[PDB]
């Protein structure tokens, strides 16, 4: 079998990706952030505290013939920008673009955090991490791919994200007409629980490219690009005006700047994230400051490759026996 599914920005800035999700008997269709950053698939719902929900669509399991409550099970996940939510369980039936699973964790928001209700266009997210960081206790449940993947194919799933455009998540699958040139495999470590690979350096601009190894997560529930203090400082200190903010939360450059390109390598093969993919707009309503698309990582603890970075490419999750992260430049 396969899916392929349509993943849009939620504003005009690339914010966040959504992608129809279809739960249940009869369908409810529910938008999703897709987060190969996380293990839960979880939804607003009907159980969800009234006060914390302001315009999405909820799952309501008691409308669903095929919903079972998964006795005893509940869920909680905080993420790396503080948000969180947490509720019970039910399975279900869940499909993506055409690819179906039974009996898929399901799990029903009882609360969520500020962030979460004040982004009306999150209905929840679907994470497409490794199993063993799901939250659901005290009976682990496993990710759509997870459950998808006998059935696929390819044990693989692709993200395509486009800038300030639509893209493609595809299950089981490669569209080889979706990328130029070939694809560089990379290997990739589990022992997090992440996508977690090693880049082998980076260019500003023009410039020379530094080779070095930098140890990140592909994440694409992650906005921006998160690199090493020495790495930001390098590609900020060629935008004149850049300037590290601590009131505003990282790096901001005047808005009337031509911002550099960024190159990053995989393997041999590099991934270059043009200078427009950096600029995430005034920091305020009419400021002429604008925020940086590239931050330091220096404080989360790990580098993150988010939607900056990987919607520069065409990305392969491939979840073979080992898994491993493809690249191609699109």
């Amino acid at each position: 079998s396969t899916g392929s599914a349509t993943t849009t920005p939620i504003d005009s800035l690339d914010d966040a990706y959504i992608t129809p999700v279809q739960i249940g008997t009869p369908a409810q269709t529910l938008n999703l952030d897709f987060d190969t950053g996380s293990s839960d698939l979880w939804v607003f719902s009907s159980e969800t505290t009234a006060s914390e929900v302001d315009g999405q669509t909820i799952y309501t399991p008691s409308k669903s013939t095929t919903a079972k409550l998964l006795s005893g099970a509940t869920w909680s996940i905080s993420y790396g920008d503080g948000s969180s939510s947490s509720g019970d369980v039910y399975t279900d039936t869940v499909s993506v673009g055409g690819l179906t699973v039974t009996g898929q964790a399901v799990e029903s928001a009882k609360k969520v955090s500020s962030s979460f209700t004040e982004d009306s266009t999150i209905d929840g997210l679907l994470g497409l991490a490794f199993s063993t960081l799901n939250t659901v206790s005290p009976t682990q449940q496993k990710t759509f791919f997870d459950n998808a993947k006998a059935s696929l194919d390819s044990p693989v799933f692709t993200a395509d994200l486009g800038y300030h455009a639509p893209g493609t998540y595809n299950f089981g699958f490669i569209d080889t007409t979706a990328y130029t040139g070939s694809i560089t495999y990379t290997a990739v470590s589990t022992k997090q629980g992440f996508w977690e690979w090693t880049s082998t350096g980076y260019a500003v601009g023009s410039g020379t490219f530094k080779s070095t190894s930098i140890d990140g997560i592909a994440d694409t529930g992650t906005t921006l690009l998160y690199l090493p203090a020495t790495v930001v400082s390098a590609y900020w200190a060629q935008v004149s005006g850049a300037k590290s903010s601590s009131s505003v939360g990282g790096y901001v450059f005047p808005c009337s700047a031509t911002l550099p390109s960024f190159t990053f390598g995989v393997g041999s093969a590099r991934i270059v994230i043009p200078g427009d993919y950096i600029d995430f707009g005034p920091i305020s309503t009419g400021s002429s400051s604008c925020f940086g698309g590239i931050q330091s990582s220096a404080g989360i603890g790990i580098n993150i490759f988010g939607d900056v970075a990987l919607k520069a490419a065409f990305v392969v999750f491939n979840g073979a026996t080992t898994p491993t992260l493809g690249f191609a430049s699109k």
